[PDB]
Formats: structure tokens, sequence, C-alpha cells
RNA sequence: AAUUUCUACUGUUGUAGAUGAGGGAUCUCGCUCCUGGAAGAUGGUGA
RNA sequence: UCACCAUCUUCCAGGAGCGAGAUCCCUCCAAAA
């Protein structure tokens, strides 16, 4: 399908080799210096700029008298005259009502309406409140100055008092006896309390209700001009930074960057000009000139209402500002096309004269879009000029300033592993992006950065260590941005309105038909770790049970083929004497070429190697967990250790804050174990798992029966449908304690200053800690606990802040959702190529409305986006909205993602669907299904059932 | 504890993923200090 | 029994200073001696 004007900032490293002018000025990256390839893009100096506060300052400067029209509310004349009156008192000295900004703005003479406003509510408040707590009546009320609140009901106010009496007798059970339990119950009470009465006193009172709203409108404005002013004034850089014109020169396979003074850049070009056009005479050198269709308008018009742009001085006759052009395309391209015509315009716009003549002017154009791409398309041209000695000439008269730019990638040509961002970087100079007119763009501005190395790992820590690594140093950062597909409409569904937006996706989704989708993959929502993965195609649809179980054994024909490791343990010794261990990084021994190098052993013995430690297989899910590609394999163990990190992670923050919560001097005796035994604990976490609202509608043999339905075995605890179906939906957080299964859990129970068996606090560890078979390699259970137990008590350990702390779990996130996306980018390939068709993404429906997950949403779609797949959108979490509620066959289209409801879990069998089942369990019904050799583990049942019903449910929408 | 990515693991030239860049307004909720009022426990005030 | 003082404490209201989070919009190529 099409393609995308998608940019791409990109960035590298820079080395100075002659910097007389840069290094006189010389945490994170600092902004130093920025330039431009467009020597005329330079010309917009700083000076070139009027005073343009005085204009805005005219936007501001309300007068009494209009207040009230710049408002939707409507008031009583007899409190518009009170909000006057008081505006009198505020009239006083001052005169000049403002917004309210900086004194700047409007000189100490200046009061704000906004503060005044902010006053006055306050006052009326405040007055109110201790009139309140004076235990006055009605009269005194209608007697009182409070004209806000005076209008207020008799009705009305004794809720109040009645309400606020309660608070006051609430208080002297606070002030008193100092029972803990009860003052926290008191306290929420009373909080309850004081929320309904400020829904009262916020709702109920509409002069109050009426001037709240009137006080957030004129909030609005001032916040939307106060944008404009900051944007203005952060871009109206005084000594903008924007003084250098940028140049390419090329020599030996390498890329050099050269900046050069304004005053110079005139004389430079025409000494430049004279030069020979082509050659290969070792050096070469570039420049870049275009003109654009975003400047076309700032050329034609803009400043021409001022009477300042001379350009349109010289073409009034051509011409009734670009308003004018109302409601017709055909105006402004013939208009336009006029411009270009005029001689003028061709006497010093440097634009290819005959080719536009050919094609621009002499074509016309079925839409505008056409003729503005065409224009860009053409007006982009690139400059070569071949001559030797041109460095230092530049550098003895010119005075210029060079860099060098360099890349782990770029050191080497001579391999094939490159990284993604570096072939575009490549593949910008080739020959073949020449031809297709520039495909991939070079915007003409460029960033120049600074970062003085971290002092923490300086001193003692690398630099007397003598280490190998260059984060200790100075460095330059170079920083760009790129385009693709640049030729291509710029698509944007961003700015519509509401009906709009779901037009423009609904014919977008109409790009996909029914017939051309071949298979379907499935994610799972299941908490328990990351995620699981499945696949699907329409010919499981048959008519039989032995139908369905006859093709479900086609695992051969349908499913992927994978590779697992065999023994963890296993490690070995290199030729510098050191040991490797397989699980820390299984590519030394999947990559031949890198294991005959480490090792120095034969071809035979890699292949014996080979065989050895690994095994085939294929199947038609998968487990995400895991998963990672390995030179074009899918290992499901590839990397055990990035989990490790997260879990602990995990452990490290809840404990700590655990310990921090404010738990002073009390005994809060932190205790760690691998199970509950009293009710009382098992109660008190059954809550943690449960939605409040709907927990509250069970009683306490409800309550003990859903702790047994919890940590009890459910075949035996002969619960009811009825009883399973309320308790599913208390569910809050979906997971599995049965007994001590395979994933056994801990518990971080917290007794208060002894063993008193009614009163603890219980986070679930399934918050804090879990444990896997795998780890082991890592390290020992014993050695585990024993690092974990140094949390709960060893403060001295806590040595790194929770600003480290969170960066390096939202990292470790981070890194575990990009090998996710991987492996489903890799997949994805697969099939389409194996089938010739495209699929869909199913997804659980999980959103704002109902944390990796939200990442995991995102990172997916951007993978997705360079493919052209689905829309362009302003930012996925600020779209979704409903249709994802109580429907089994409700679904959410975005290209060929969807979202789905996720009523229905892993119980539904593949075959007989009714009969409830576990993975290596033959179905209860013995309608001859089994998962023995087509799935991994008990998840994978549950990503086959959601990617069924998502495509059974895409198949029935219908846009008829 | 080799890095445009120091971002992940291993590790002085590997496997993955990386648009992102900068920036700002509004609104809520937590924690400390200040001013006034409410309201409460003592000892002196007159039976 | 009542006006004020002594003492310490709880609460609300209002003001300032500090911290976290949702939600939205913009930025990323143009001139004449």
């Amino acid at each position: 399908m099409e393609t995308y004007k998608v940019t791409k900032t990109i960035r590298f490293k820079l080395e100075a080799q002659n910097v007389p002018e840069i290094q006189k000025d010389i945490s994170g990256g600092l902004p130093v210096a920025k330039a431009s390839f467009n020597y005329y893009t330079i010309n917009k100096k700083p000076v070139d700029f009027g005073n343009e506060k005085s204009e805005l300052e005219s936007r501001l400067k309300i007068s009494i008298d209009t207040i009230f029209k710049l408002t939707r509310e409507n008031f009583s004349k007899k409190i518009e005259e009170a909000i006057t009156a008081d505006i009198q008192k505020e009239l006083n000295n001052g005169k000049t009502l403002l917004l309210g900004d900086v004194p700047m703005l409007g000189i100490e003479n200046y009061v704000s309406l906004r503060q005044i406003l902010k006053n006055i509510k306050s006052n009326q408040k405040k007055a109110f409140s201790d009139l309140m707590q004076s235990g006055k009546n009605y009269n005194e009320l209608k007697a009182t100055n409070l004209y806000l609140l005076n209008t207020i009901e008799q009705r009305q106010f004794d809720n109040y008092k009645v309400k606020t009496n309660e608070l006051e007798k609430l208080a002297v059970k606070i002030n008193q006896a100092t029972n803990d339990n009860q003052k926290k119950e008191l306290i929420s009470n009373k909080q309850r309390v004081a929320k309904q009465r400020g829904i009262i006193m916020r709702d109920n009172f509409a002069t109050w209700k009426s001037f709240s709203n009137f006080y957030r409108t004129i909030s609005q404005e001032h916040g939307k001009i106060l944008a404009l002013l900051k944007g203005i004034e952060k871009e109206r850089t005084e000594s903008q930074l924007l003084k250098y014109w940028a140049l390419i020169l090329e020599n030996n396979g390498q890329h050099k960057l050269i900046l050069i003074p304004r005053e110079k850049a005139a004389s430079c070009k025409q000494w430049i000009a004279s030069l020979n056009p082509s050659g290969d005479k070792l050096t070469k050198l570039f420049w870049f000139e275009s003109l654009t269709y975003r400047s076309l308008q700032k050329l034609c018009f803009g400043f021409t209402e001022n009477g300042n742009n001379k350009f349109n001085k010289n073409i009034q006759n051509l011409l009734n500002g670009e308003f004018a052009f109302q409601g017709d395309e055909q105006k402004k391209i013939k208009f336009y096309q006029s411009v270009l015509e005029s001689k003028y315009a061709q006497s010093v716009l440097n634009i290819p004269i005959q080719q536009v003549q050919a094609d621009i002017i002499n074509q016309s154009f079925a839409s505008l879009d056409d003729f503005q791409i065409a224009l860009e398309k053409i007006c982009y041209r690139l400059f070569a000029v071949v001559e030797a000695n041109i460095e230092a000439e530049l550098l003895k008269n010119d005075k210029a300033q060079i860099f060098n730019i360099t890349s782990s990638d770029l050191r080497k040509e001579a391999k094939d592993k490159i990284k993604s961002h570096t072939q575009i970087w490549k593949a910008f100079w080739t020959s073949e992006n020449k031809q297709n007119n520039f495909e991939t763009r070079l915007n003409p501005e460029i960033t120049i950065t600074y970062r003085q190395p971290k002092q923490s790992k300086i001193d003692k820590y690398g630099e007397r260590s003598q280490k190998n690594n260059r984060y200790l140093h100075a460095q330059y950062t170079l920083i760009t941005t790129i385009s693709e597909h640049s030729n291509s409409p710029t698509k944007i569904l961003s700015f519509m309105s509401d009906d709009e937006f779901k037009s423009s996706v609904d014919t977008f989704n109409k790009k996909f038909k029914k017939d051309e989708i071949k298979f379907a993959f499935g994610i799972d929502n299941g908490e328990v770790e990351l995620s699981t993965l499945g696949v699907y195609f329409p010919a499981f649809d048959k008519t039989t049970y032995k139908e369905k179980v006859a093709e479900l054994e086609k695992v051969n024909d349908y499913g992927f083929e994978v590779l697992t490791i065999r023994n963890l343990n296993y490690k070995e010794t290199d030729y510098n004497g050191k040991e490797r261990k397989i699980i820390q990084n299984p590519s030394y021994f999947l990559k031949k070429e890198n294991y005959l190098r480490t090792f120095n052993k034969s071809e035979t013995a890699y292949q014996k190697m080979f065989t050895e430690q690994f095994e085939k297989k294929k199947l038609l899910t998968l487990d995400l967990t895991t998963a990672k590609v390995i030179c074009g394999h899918i290992v499901t163990n590839g990397d055990v250790p990035a989990l490790f990190n997260l879990w602990l992670k995990h452990a490290q923050r809840n404990i700590f804050e655990m310990n921090d919560h404010i738990q002073k001097e009390t005994a809060k005796k932190i205790v760690l174990k691998n199970q509950l035994d009293t009710d009382n604990e098992k109660l008190k976490f059954a809550e943690y798992i449960s939605k409040e609202k709907e927990f509250g509608k069970l009683n306490d043999d409800e309550k003990m029966k859903y702790t047994k339905w919890i940590f009890e075995d459910r075949d035996q605890n002969n619960f009811t449908e009825v009883e399973n179906k309320k308790f599913k939906r208390c569910q809050k957080i979906y997971g599995n304690y049965s007994t001590k299964a395979k994933a056994p859990v801990l518990f971080a129970s917290c007794f208060i200053d002894e063993e008193l068996q009614s009163v603890t606090d219980i986070f679930d560890v399934r918050h804090i800690f879990k444990k896997r078979e795998d780890f082991y390699a890592l390290k020992t259970e014993e050695e585990i606990k024993q690092l974990i137990d140094s949390y709960n008590t060893n403060r001295a350990s806590h040595d790194i802040s929770n600003e480290e702390l969170d960066l390096k779990i939202l990292n470790t996130k981070k890194a575990l959702v990009a090998n996710a996306v991987g492996v489903i980018d890799f997949l994805y390939k697969h099939y389409e190529r194996r089938l010739g068709g495209e699929g869909l993404i199913i997804k659980e429906g999980f959103g704002t409305g109902k944390n990796i997950y939200r990442i995991l949403e995102r990172k997916l779609y951007q993978k997705f986006q360079n493919y052209g797949l689905v829309p362009p959108i302003k930012s996925l979490m600020a779209v979704r909205a409903n249709g994802i509620e109580n429907n089994k066959n409700a679904i959410l289209q975005l290209g060929n993602v969807g979202f789905i409801d996720p009523a229905g879990t892993s119980q539904e069998c593949p075959v007989c669907i009714e009969g409830r089942l576990e993975h290596t369990t033959t179905c209860p019904n013995k309608c001859g299904f089994n998962s023995e050799r087509i799935m991994h583990s008990n998840d994978g049942i549950a990503s086959f059932n959601i990617a069924k019903r998502g495509f059974n449910n895409f198949v029935k929408s219908k846009t008829d």
C-alpha cells in the first residue's frame, strides 16, 4: 500500500578538527550551535522583527464595562452591579486592568483580572466559612454582604449546616479517645462528608456555580495568549545562535561538516560556483538549494498587510490576499503558475526554469495537493563540485571550521549487520536515490549539542580504572532530521472534529477486503507475566469435532518453526581463558562465525554442538515472555535475565515504599512468608485484588467463599455458577495461586507490633516477587532470598534515590517490549510471505477506561506505521472511545489493528467450547481435543481463543 | 564495566528495538509553613 | 457560676512554598544590498 511522510530525528558523533570560533564558548546534551544548508534561510536575521509585544497588548487591555460581555454566563443585574462595585474598590490606585503577566507587559500599574476574581472568590468562601462556624441563622445570612451566597435558598443551607454540624460532631470524636482504627474510619467518613458538601456547594449554588464557570472561562483566553507569548519570546532569541552556513564535504568514503561565517557566505558561493561540475578527483563538495510550497505562501503573502514585503509590491497586478482565494483551487494554482511564469520571479527565485516550465507551468492538476507535491518534488536540488585543495582554501580564506562524523558502523564498511538507522544515512548518498528524485530527503536544518562527561564514573571508576569505555570524555553530538516517502501525500487525520474522524478512519478501513485476510494473531491480557501469543486461520472452522481435531492435527502444515535451548547451565572457555555462559547471550553459540573466532574450534565441532545443544519444534502458539529473535531464529528462552532484572526491581520498589510508608516508630513488623494461613490474612488479601465497589456486595460467607475460591481447589469447593460469576466480576487483577502450583509466589505481610491475628497489611507479593525454575541458573533460591532480605531491613542498601529506580524500571520495561516488537514483526513478515496476504493484529482492549500494555500498544503501532497499514494519528492513547463493552461480538478497528471485549478467558475449549479445560489435560467432555503436541503451556489456549473470537467478530463486522 | 542509541544483556569490534525533538497551558491529588475562626483538656478568677 | 488569663491538642476555612499525575496543543526550509 501507500506510504507516509514519516519524520525521524537522527544523530551522530562529532570530532573537532579545527574550531577557532566554536571553542570560544567551550548534565545532558546542551545546545551550542544550530546551522542550515540553505543560504537563503540564514537571511532571517533576528533584527528582522518588530515590537510584537505592543500589538498583543491590544488584546489584553480589557475595561470594566465590557467584562460581562466576555462570558456566556448570565447574571442578574444586581449581581452584576455588585461585581462592578467590588471592581470599583479594586479600581483604586492602579488603572491598567490586565490578564496578568510579567510587569514588562503592562508596567506596575497593572492589575490581574484572574487574581481579583480569585481574590473575591476566596473572601466570600472565608466569610461564609466563619459564619458557618459561628452558628448563625438564615436571617443573619440575609443581613450579610455575601451577595454570592445570601441569595441561597433557606432550604439548601439547612443541608449544609446540618452537614457542617456533622463535621463538628465527628471532629470531637477525633479530638478524643485517640483510637487509630476508628480515627481512620472517622477521617474517611468526614472525607466523604466533605466530598458531597463540595458537591452541594459546587452544584446547588447557582450564583456560586455560575461565577465558578465564569472564572473557569476567563482563564482559557489568558492560557491561550500566554502560550503565544512564551512561544514568541522563546523563538524570538535576540541573539539567536543561527549564524553559520552548512556545507557537505566527502573524502575517502567519509563525510565532513563545514560551517561558514555569514559575512563570508556571499563571496564564498561566488568562488564556489566557478569550479568544475564533475570528476573523480578524490575531494568532493556539496551544498543544498530548494524552494518550498510553504515558503511560497510566506513569500506571496503575509507581511503584505504590514507594508513591508517588497516582493508583492512588484506583483500587485498579478493579484486581494490569500483569503480572497475562497473555495477555488483553480484560482490559487493558476495564480501561482503566473507567479512562476512571471519573469520577474524567475530573475531572483533560484528554480529549474526549464523543468518548471515543462511540468508545472505546462500541466494542470486535479487537486491542490498534486500541485504542491510536484513543486517541492522538483524544487529540491543538490549541487556538487569536483576540485582538489578545496578545504585549505576554505580554511585559508573563509575562516571555516570543520568536524568529523563517526560511529560504530561507519568505521567498518566491510560487514553486513549494519544498524537500521545507518542505512538511511547511507542510502541517502546513493545514486538510486537521485534517480528516484530524492525520495529520501534531508531537511536543511541541523543541531549541535555538548555533553559534559558525568562526574560519577570519571575519577575512580573509569579513569583510574583504565577502562575501554568512552562516556567519561567530552563529546559533540550532531542532531538531524530526515524524511521518508516524501513523494507521497502528507495525509493528516489529526485536526478533524468528531463526526469527521470516524468517517476518515472508516474510509481508511475500506482499504482492507474481507476475502484478502488469510491469518489473524492474538494477544492475551494475562498479567501472570508479560503476555502470551497465538495465531489462527479460517480453515480451522470445520463442521464437526472430528474434522476440527483432524485439522488441528496439521501443525506441521500451518505452524512456525522454533529453536529451544536444551541445557541452561551450559558454559565454555574461550581462547583468552574466561568462562562464557550460554544463557547470558546465546548469540555467541549461534552465529557460526563468532563461535569459531572465539573458541578456535572446527566446523564439525560446531555442527555437533549445534545439534546437541538445541532442539527444533513447530507450534501454533508461543510464550512471548522470554521470546527473542537471534540471527533469523525464534527461541523461547532466549533472554532469561531480562525478566529477572524486572522482578528484582519490582521487589525493591514495593518493599522499599512499604518500609518508607511513614512507618515511623511503630513496630510494623514486615514478615515474608511463602503462604497465608489465617482467614484474616486471606480476607485482608482478596480485598486488594477486587473492586471495592463490587466487593461491598459480598457477605461474610461470600467473603469466606471468595477466599476459598482463591486459596483452595475449586474442583472440590463446589461453588455455584452464580458464585463463580460473582467472584469473577469481583476479581480485579487476573492471576493464579492454586495451592502451590508450578508458579509459586511469596507474600510480604506486615504484622503490627506483634502476631496479633486480627489486623494486618498485605500487599500482594504479585507486586513484589514471583518464583520461576529458570532463574536458578543465575542464582540459587537461597542466594535469591538472602539478597531480597537485604531490602527489608538494610537501609544502607538504599543508597540510590527513587529518581534512578523509576528510570531503571521504566527502561527495563522498554527493553522487554522492544524484544516483543521484534518477535511480532518477524512473525508477521513470515506469514505474509508464506501466504501472500495481510493479517490482523487483534489485542485485548485494555485501555484508559479500564502498564506495559499501554507501552506494548504504542511501540507496536509505530513499528507498523512505517509499513502504512494503519492511519496517521495524533496519539493512539488520545483516540480510543466507547464500543468496547458488554458484547462478545464487539470490535474496534484501526487498520489491521483491532480491540475486542475481555469476556470469557482460557477456560473455553477450542473444540467443544463449553467444557472447562486446562492445558495438558484432556477435554472433560471428551470431545477428543488434545493440547499435548499443539501448544506450549496453559496460556497458549487463551491466546488461541482470543484470535478465534476476534476473527469471527471482524467478519461479522459490517459497514453495510 | 567497548555504544548515535551507554537503552537493554554479555562485553576492548556481538543479538534485538529505537521519531523525537523541543516546548507549554489547564486541571486534580500528596507534603511543609502562615493567618483567622471553630472546638476541647487543665491551673488562677465569684458563690 | 462567669469574664479573662495559663497549658496543650483536635478541626475547618483561607494564603504561600514544595511534589506527583491526567489531559491537550504547538514546534521541526526562505531573503536582497
